[PDB]
């Protein structure tokens, strides 16, 4: 029974961050409370001007992620506010039963229903706005983001041992199917259902306009690149909701990574570039041990450098010429 | 030493439907015999009537699975009538040599051939027709299905804990290259020759004008949809002869999954969404715990809902509360 | 301390062949030295006459293969002789730090330089050049290979068993962007500068208009076919540095497969078809049981036998009808 266990609420941050939580927690089963609004909203997805008419959770892609433990229950109020067009519903992965949570969260604008479910299974989980079996369109306008259900144990290898980060982004990667005109300009939409007709006629075409990484081409870059520290060890999440992707850390690896993202696995070592699944989330861990700029990307280079799917990490430390030294500069071939 | 060995005959069903077979066996290497008969065939492919100039085992998409143990042997004899055109022959992965049958099994319109090979690894594996010059297109065409080679003992969980099905189900997934006409309309051939060049031409697009399960969208759903109820566990075998794919069950998991499809490895537990290989098949087992209508797909939602990847499974039982509960339903914002 | 080690001059040899090393190894860390030249070139790329205008290591597809033991140190001399119109540099997925060593090897034509790494990591490495951010003409244009960080043992099964091969053979997949003009006919340009533009405009549709295999449509078939015999175990490296591949052979198996190609972690046996991730280089381990002619393929049929991702194994010895027996040859229908 769980209408008696202690009720706590936690406090969501926007992405790359992830809310703070205990790993490995002496604690024990609670309900943890969480709300999300649904905004609908037009945003500037590139730097030539481009823009998505969009369909977010908390007003960021992705939604924000979900920490819990294993045993736990997630307790949700979804919000659809009343300036918002069409209707919303949420498809927890992590969840059981009544389509992960859509048939019981159809919220209309200016409504908002409570689900509560028990996070039984441990990993990185999608969850996505729900269609009636209707082609998508939700999903790759931006209804997207993790839920995190970690064990009560802490994360363990595969002989058991223990690890830990010292801190966890989270990246959500979107497809998404930006229209063209006869003049061969991407379409700018006045309002959200204008945009339908011709986007789902690009969508079925399976071919992405541009693949951002959380909302906009070149949004882990520059002054909002993610940072860490030589010794620092990540956890990268990485969700995809709608389509396959491959991530990879230049230069760096993924210590241990679950790529179908479900820690009762044992996860794998020594990854140059793992893959996540369309409609998953998997996690990767890795302690850097150089300083630099590294890049973090989709692996498919097209995707990653022209159709957008790439980020930053910025990392302060100590060069090591152990694992790599410049033996000889750049210089003049011998005569 | 073969022919010693019990020949025994299996009568085969269409799919969805697995045909009668055990599971863990104290029986001993037996040679299973099977046929199999081509049938080429015109068949309606959507709901707006479009249609596909199919090749077919058994006249079904998939073909139907053959169940046999490890070490068995499996005889296949293959017909192909004098009423088709074309000639074919099969290619089981699950075999080895001569490309797994192919160069065996050359079968012209009113010949038919009879094959056998040893079962030696376990797993789901795909078996398709491979003539010589034109292979893709008899395989994207309807030509595959899945052989299913049981492990002797049953299947077993990382730890070697058995593991048992009640039911298990066969999904094929093929990818539909449907030429159009200069006025944007699928087109229709009169004979499967006509079909070719056409064809080939939409295939080196890479992009299906239809993703569908078992021969037609909307295949396993309505009247004809899978059937489960609450502590039943069901095997879903998922076969995919030339593209890649990601089942995922709406508000279900894979308890148990491989998607390599390999037996003799360990499953993974938890799996939101997993990865069929093109030109593979996989299988993951769940126990269901909730009633309701399930939706079995492509998690690439796209593919799924607009292309037709997708069916649904109905499942009898009562509402377990614990699992999920409709804290507070959809009611107005307060103030 | 690394300069005080051995240092040693391994000559590098072109593809399908891996240059001769020993798999367990009784030797301490080594600094192992490779020189490397790139070359551009215009090559012809399939059967009807169509040119791609190349940038290569070495002057092949992919680039030659450079082995080492878990604990050695890479050293590379890159040269990018004075005929070469383009900067190179290299990322090694096999090292840690600055874009894998991408930001210590930027070489304009006429220049060399020489980078230093500790191979810590053991598996099948992609190296190519490194796109600094921009779109990766010159990965796709054919700078790619593989490193092969062998653990200093040997090969081990999940058990702990000890795994050895008799010859292992690299197979580098390039999936090529290759223009069209409005006559519909692929393009032929006179330098390799102008076709940039063009080629960047068929890349952003992420739709190949081959994929062959070393450089190639059958480049690895004929003469120039891969050789083996029945008893002999094969290591087949199969790299792929930008796109997904779904590598088979066919009535073969992978005995033992990494498919991410981290030889650290336990790999999976009885693989009808295995799946090498975008920007990863995985490997296969097969004995062949079966004389005869295999085809060693991508298993999307179309990019295999339409685009050109597809070569042939000729294997010597004799046939074993336990394994595979033409019960009744392919003759009449009876009555
Ligand atoms: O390792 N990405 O070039
Ligand atoms: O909405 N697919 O879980
Ligand atoms: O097994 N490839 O036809
Ligand atoms: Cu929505
Ligand atoms: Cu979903
Ligand atoms: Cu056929
Ligand atoms: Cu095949
Ligand atoms: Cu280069
Ligand atoms: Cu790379």
């Amino acid at each position: 029974d769980a209408d008696k266990l202690p009720h706590t609420k936690v406090t969501l941050v926007a992405p790359p961050q992830v809310h703070p939580h205990e790993q490995a927690t002496k604690s024990g089963p609670k309900v943890v409370e969480f709300t999300m609004t649904i905004e609908e909203k037009k945003m500037v997805i590139d730097d030539k001007g481009t823009t998505l008419q969009a369909m977010t959770f908390n007003g960021s892609m992705p939604g924000p992620t979900l920490v819990v433990h294993e045993g736990d229950y997630v307790q949700l109020t979804l919000v659809n506010p009343a300036t918002n067009a069409m209707p919303h519903s949420v498809d927890f992965h992590g969840a059981t039963g009544a389509l992960g949570g859509a048939k019981l969260t159809n919220v209309n604008p200016g409504e908002q229903a409570t689900l509560r479910f028990k996070a039984d299974r441990s990993g990185t989980f999608v969850y996505h706005c729900a269609p009636e079996g209707m082609v998508p369109w939700h999903v790759v306008s931006g209804m997207s983001g993790t839920l995190m259900v970690l064990p009560r144990d802490g994360l363990k290898d595969p002989q058991g041992k223990p690890l830990h980060y010292d801190r966890a982004y989270t990246i959500g990667e979107f497809d998404l199917y930006i229209p063209k005109g006869p003049d061969g300009k991407y379409k700018d939409y006045a309002t959200l259902a204008e945009s339908y007709g011709d986007t789902v006629q690009v969508m079925r075409t399976l071919t992405p306009s541009h693949i951002v990484f959380n909302g906009k081409v070149g949004a882990l870059t520059g002054a909002n690149a993610l940072t860490a520290k030589v010794g620092e060890t990540v956890l990268l999440i990485h969700s995809q909701a709608n389509r396959d992707t491959r991530p990879h850390l230049i230069g760096g690896h993924g210590d241990w990574v679950w790529e179908t993202g479900k820690f009762a696995n044992p996860p794998q070592r020594d990854l140059e570039t793992w893959f996540i699944r369309g409609g998953s989330a998997g996690a990767a861990l890795y302690t850097f041990k150089q300083p630099g700029v590294y890049a973090y990307l989709n692996h498919n280079l097209i995707e990653a450098f022209e159709l957008g799917a790439a980020g930053h990490i910025k990392v302060e430390g100590k060069w090591n010429d152990d694992l790599m030294k410049q033996i000889k500069a750049p210089a003049p071939i011998p005569r």
